[PDB]
């Protein structure tokens, strides 16, 4: 019913270590994820001993524990299953390319310890690889910084997870149509009349507008302005210029200006692939 | 297992504070949002002493607490984590360039006291800065007149963040492509042919209407007129002008009357933007 | 741990009052809507004395319940603040314009009572004022012959809040620009071209579409015929009697009979404003 | 505490009937529909009595039950309202006319009975009429059948709700608008310009797409072929049929066979109607 | 209180089996799906027995259980009806044309176990068929290497549900109009004029991303690329070579090549149909 008396050092380091087992959700939107996996502590029956009753800093709601298996040693080990939704914000600066690192913040609770981590007892289960993500490393960290409110010194020993996304699908099914619609918008150039100039750029900017539809049904929409949230404006840029263009070279055209309106022409479809390859390129750059 | 009986005064100033934690949703639609921190009491084990059961007003279903530490010095100090959705209204009176001010009412219960609060200890987490807003104060009154059903005197001692939201995100994905897609219509104006105009104002309608689906997408739909709820007012009479324009410059052109054809079109030309200008310019004005 | 027995009269006038303090949803596709307030009983600590466990009807789950404070006199107070979402059903026969009926139903069990209001104690809180509705009468009723399953004879004293919308936002932003996509639509008649005449007619009448879907984002879909739900039929109606027209028109004109087809615009161009403002004016009659 | 013991016969035939309340929701896409009302079990405080366990069969988690009146007589009644969503699956073979069955599957525990009705008790509640929704037959049937997974004989005691859609709104407001857009896509024949009927067909295809997505924003999308999976498939194969047969008309009068080309306007213009009529009419004599 | 203690083998083969009941929901977006059934466990009152604290691995939240049925016999049957949302992850490999096999590890707590089998409990309930899914194989495997971080020893019995999707409605609700679309836009190939082609490519590129919204409204949007994931970027493709090759056809015609123009033509048109039939058989024995 009390913790074990006689220490010469108030903290004990118990250990505490986290595997993962089914990572039941990832919500964008809400920007927490559901983990449901079981953590061990390593203390040197529900009331066999007394537990350490390690809380959690980044919860929504009181974790749905569940006691697994106390066994004793003449140490103990104490590994319970436990559901809970992680209110860990992820920084989408780089939506199709992420390298959003989750974190578990653990606090022992303190009375007449120091929480530690076990080597062994932590790790990714290989049979619960996760669906759409890589892991590239899987550490923790003592840092009594974490809160500072409190005046009593304690630590927080968080787990960090830095996982990035797999982005073999997002070239092939977001970024990709909207470059072929914007193709197929610059494909008016080479053609003349502006009766179907016109329509080939504002049915193609329809086009846009309801691919964007469709893409934003997946998009979280956080309030920065993403990669895509750029490269979007950029579309919305080249659109409004090439039906100032070809506006331009019609009224050129019915001035009796041919010789320049040829020459816009060509100057504007040697143009528009090179200045938004460049205009890509310097987007990159600035979000490397 | 009582309040401390002997003093003169009725209530005891027991320090009330709230520093965030993580604000784990804003939802715009449900009108409210989740909140998970917690707070500190200094009054002078879950049952070591008499907790003054502080209640909020502001609550969807009853907070989730959980005690954290209840300190005693020879004072008490009693912090306790806590999740709740406070349901505090936010008027989108002016949703790109918002000042909402949360609530979150703090009320206690009298038997046998007055609330007060702690400068030290209350203040937003600079790790814990929100996703996507700003803080401009954070504050604390005493205002007994907020509840006056019940006949007994209760003060309500509130807290006020003042918070405004990150526009540089607004103005390059949502304001400024509805400004593109209004001047793509207008670039019929220079065009002649009726075949050509018609189509670049009415497929450019189908744009801004599928725009204001992708914006809709994020937007809480306020019961009010918003300022967004008048820029778009704005564009759809403006296109409904530009095709009353169009279709009586052709209606004077196949009537043998190109002079005033041309007038016509100079003048919508010259007229449009400044007008349009000069309208937003109006509507800011009313929404300052 | 009992009701006071000594009275000649079976049931006890306990003054049942309920005064708002937040609503937190109103939930038209769910039908019901979220209420958070406390209510309060005159009978003449949690077990301090007997409190009539006045149940409700139109509840979803049990009422989060919390009592307040349950003060003693030489008859006694009780302020319990409480949480529930009501199945109240409203009838959206005029959705831009309604008049819709919260209603409460509250019965008490009967042991060994009948439920009364207060009128001091009831009333909404001009500080908890709500957004985007407008109240008209609040009032109670004993009405026994709400529920005739159980033979005893029981009175449920309902309370009623009768709401009418602020409807000066959906004039702005729903009915209106329907109207001027219309509006546009018919502007195709003083145009002559089939070419164009048919494009400004069907690109529109996508138009109509895509705003539908706007406008279905918000609607609720009851399924009634709703006002909005006729109007929008109207307009369907329009179109197609528009396209007719216009095919007819050209039917005629490469048939060699233009007087005809003149004849045929000049009465369409100055009938469709005329029999649709009959027709929107008969359905407003019908919907009264 | 425990059943009445003295009788020759095991099992007790108590009263078990239900009176609906309030529908609270109907929910289409998750495929339950969320009930709340109250039970009356005769059986021949809450420990007043020995309260028969009577539990259910179809339920999402376990109901959410309240005791309202338990009566003693010189036999007793329990009258309980309870709110719980029942997992009763609804075909929707056919969504704009149905006439799904809604089941709600009792079965009473043994130790040491048999369910029973009562034909006063049972029966819908005319002010609490549903919305949207008509009821044919409300019974009750003893079929020991239902289950079989358990050795011991046990009689699951149904009650069936037969409930018919109201359908005086789908018809002008799903069925009939797709008419109007394929009827717009068909006056394309009448015209003789290709610039003009391709759009004409293609544009009011657009109008179809997006109608069918202002429908599926209602629908549930069941996994079979629906009546409505049918409609829209014909319109579908309609719109490529036209497109086709406007093509071969234009193919034919560029490559100088104006004869044929008017043979097959006039056929195609007699026949879609017609055959449009005829296939409408199989598919309802399929889906009678 | 205690288990069966004089036994000469530590564990006992305490049958376990599951009969499935109603699968209230299989949420794709979630990724797991919600079952309600009874499972009964043979060991050889809520406290008659010792009841084996047989738990769940793949669960989002602790079991809503109930128990049905203790008997005893001169061993001990016990059947008891829960509702747990299982987290088993499915792989949308193949969405239109799938074999998904649903996960159910069940593991028992071992003091002073080994989980079994029963053939005869086990088995789908015919009247709980499922709706829109097919089942082929229903069996049950005692593998211990499931979870290996646990030292001691423990095997967890999993029962695999192998199911196949009813994929007779999505051939002829999802897959064959975008074939359609495609071959629509394929039509233009025999036509001439360039005005017409291009609105008769885009209106229709217009109406494929439509259409994906419609398809997108039922899809999960998994993060592999799935056969729709490729079948839908084929079509972006094949819609941006034919507005290529209409381009190119148009811009030799202008500069006066129509020998070669008609070439083009000639070979587009017997090839698409042909290059995507070979195509979609590429990614079909990709796929298989």
């Amino acid at each position: 019913v009390s913790p074990p008396p006689p220490i010469a050092d108030e903290p004990l380091t118990v250990n505490t270590g986290i595997y993962l087992i089914e990572c039941y959700s990832l919500d964008d939107k809400a920007e927490t994820f559901k983990v449901n996996a079981f953590l061990s502590l390593s203390w040197k029956e529900p009331e066999a001993i007394w537990i350490p009753e390690i809380r959690f800093v980044n919860v929504e709601n009181a974790r749905d524990a569940d006691v697994v298996d106390i066994s004793v040693s003449p140490t103990v080990q104490y590994l319970e299953r436990f559901s809970a939704r992680v209110l860990s914000p992820l920084d989408f600066r780089r939506y199709p390319f992420d390298s959003q690192t989750l974190h578990i913040y653990l606090i022992v609770r303190s009375v007449d310890i120091v929480l530690a981590v076990d080597l062994e007892k932590v790790g990714k289960n290989d049979d619960v690889f996760l669906t759409g993500w890589d892991i590239e490393s899987f550490t923790a960290v003592v840092k009594p910084a974490n809160f500072a409110l409190e005046d009593r010194l304690e630590s927080k020993l968080d787990y960090q997870l830095r996982i990035s996304r797999q982005y073999f699908s997002y070239i092939p099914n977001i970024i990709l149509p909207m470059l072929f619609i914007l193709f197929i918008s610059w494909t008016a150039f080479w053609s003349t009349s502006y009766e179907a100039n016109v329509t080939l750029v504002v049915s193609t900017l329809i086009a846009h507008i309801a691919f964007n539809i469709l893409v934003e049904t997946n998009l979280p929409k956080t309030p920065y302005m993403t990669y895509t949230g750029a490269i979007i404006f950029m579309i919305y840029l080249f659109y409004f210029v090439a039906v100032i263009e070809v506006t331009v070279q019609h009224y050129l055209k019915v001035e009796s200006q041919p010789a320049r309106a040829a020459s816009i022409t060509r100057a504007s479809r040697i143009a528009f692939p090179v200045v938004f390859l460049l205009a890509n390129i310097i987007l990159a750059f600035l979000f490397f």
